[PDB]
RNA sequence: UCGACA
DNA sequence: ATGTCG
């Protein structure tokens, strides 16, 4: 009951808060579709959600109607929500991570998808392909 | 008071 | 250690 015909995207960090990146690769093969240069401050959860929405944008810019899983219940619900509900700090330094999640968030309001955003069952089927 | 996902 | 939700 994994769905092998799917994209898989994770974040990678050092520190939390600390630099972010983050990544989506075929289900199936592991090849790497998309990498994200180096965020350099953000937190985990707003990497998870980036990189679901990279991955929804990704998709629908290719006409494909696979579904993405992430193993990040925060970044799943902020993408239902349209929505990412990060405490981070606000500063010069995290201003770049808050453009993009700001950007992120205006992008699902302004677009449609019908991909399903599942849940990677880490505990089942191991490591989520896309992880660091 | 936790439980869970990272 | 921290970021987040049920
Ligand atoms: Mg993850
Ligand atoms: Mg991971």
């Amino acid at each position: 009951e994994i769905i092998w015909e799917s994209l898989s995207v994770d974040v990678g960090s050092q520190g939390n808060p600390g630099i972010v990146e983050y990544k989506g690769v075929d289900t199936k093969t592991g090849e790497v579709l998309f990498e994200r240069e180096p965020i350099p401050i953000g937190t985990n959860n707003m990497g998870e959600f980036l990189a679901i929405v990279h991955g929804l944008r990704y998709l629908k810019e290719r006409n494909s109607r696979k579904p993405i899983y992430s193993n990040s219940q925060t970044a799943i619900k902020w993408v239902k929500d349209k929505k990412a509900k990060s405490t981070l700090v606000r500063n010069e330094e995290t201003a770049l991570i808050w453009k993009l999640v700001d950007e992120a968030e205006e992008w699902l309001n302004t677009h449609t998808y019908e991909t399903p955003i599942l849940k990677w069952q880490t505990d089942k089927w191991g490591e989520i392909k896309a992880d660091y």
